[PDB]
């Protein structure tokens, strides 16, 4: 067992989270799978991602952010994340794993810029605690947003996934679950998109629930929201 | 002692390549120097970096890319940069030190995307070398681009700066002055822009070559052509 002849391309437009931290396993897996598929690969804001799929230039958007205001392009929710606070060893919230945003609102915060790894959930928590949080550095990835709590700048909040015990033994991580709304990352591409055999296998390796008839069920109905409506009743996996 | 009354704020935007490996050192000096200083940091496109000080949210740009095309700022020339091409211990090109640009274009390369941190100079070198470079990920940093090398899908050329021997142990770093121009990274500014001294203190902490005087004259010229002219007989740091 282990090679298909399968002769293609397959170009992937995504973001630094999805690169870094959820697409390495899946994009080694498949190179190995399907070396007759040519993988491209571009990075690139989930806005800037959205419109290269959307104007031709790429077969599949993987992000959080945007993606949902191109309903040119068929959302599939592929898995729910959340935010951890971040912080060196000898911060005041290191001594807690008690998190109330109010707690939170009172330190100057290094965190990501509007419009980019769930930025609206965290906006959203402030404002609906009337709250007005004190951001630092707006930043467009965790690898420098740990840099600079690392230096001491402020605190981090970034994407759980973004931290781990052995890449980042030197950061303090508190769960923020209680505070933030959870954030969906969704894969997209065109309907005139012909999906080839190694396309619904790169789909499915990413997010297990979508299979090949859950993916031809959600492409059929011609509504992104339908589709959200599909899998209200299921669990999605969490990273 | 160490410490100056300083009050007022400092906007800085730049790229991943200046936050992550050429500004840590110089932030941190400042932000001890400075406790009455508020430091802000936007993470952003070489473009939305330069958009935004020529809009007014920020006091400093510093990239290499696009500043250029803003003469609307004064641009102050940094310092300059060069490539690496790194592989995997395994790969062909570990076996030399290495290389002809012929022999590079051979292979499958993970690099920045147009508009980021020299893609230009690559793009010039290959051009004029008649070659066509098979670019299978087009990044926008060099962490993202160092994973995918790492997983071995391609030949990485990134900033020298983005590697070190440390903190890439298990990547072999060929050097690739020989066949790229080098690159100028350069901090830019509205001429609007009241320059208090933390400002001075700054700038001269990240381009040494920019003292008060030189950064006075420089500003005083109406051209960036002239103060890039102004520069032609100083040598530059290199990262």
């Amino acid at each position: 067992e282990h090679t298909w002849p399968d002769k293609g391309s397959l170009y992937i437009a995504t973001t630094h989270t999805q690169a870094r931290y959820a697409l390495p396993g899946v994009i080694k897996g498949f190179i190995e799978r399907y070396p007759r598929v040519s993988l491209h690969m571009h990075q690139g804001s989930p806005t800037q991602i959205a419109e290269a799929v959307s104007k031709g230039n790429a077969d599949f958007a993987i992000a959080t952010e945007a993606l949902h205001l191109y309903d040119d392009l068929v959302m599939l929710p592929c898995y729910h994340w959340n935010r951890s606070i971040v912080v060196t060893p000898d911060h005041p919230l290191a001594a807690t794993s008690s998190v109330t945003i109010e707690a939170l609102a009172q330190y100057p915060l290094v965190t990501y810029t509007f419009g980019f790894t769930g930025r609206s959930e965290l906006d959203t928590a402030f404002n609906r605690a009337g709250l007005t949080p004190r951001i630092v550095f707006t930043a467009t990835d965790a690898d420098v947003i740990k840099t600079y709590v690392r230096l001491g700048l402020g605190v981090g909040v970034i994407a759980s996934m973004a931290v781990d015990p052995l890449a980042d033994p030197d950061l303090v991580r508190i769960d923020a679950h209680d505070i933030f709304s959870h954030s969906t990352t969704k894969i997209g591409f065109r309907r005139s998109t012909f999906l080839r055999s190694y396309m619904y296998d790169f789909i499915q390796r990413f997010a297990p629930h979508l299979t090949r008839d859950v993916v031809d069920t959600a492409v059929a109905l011609r509504s992104n929201e339908e589709i959200e409506a599909m899998f209200q009743d299921i669990k999605l996996p969490e990273k």
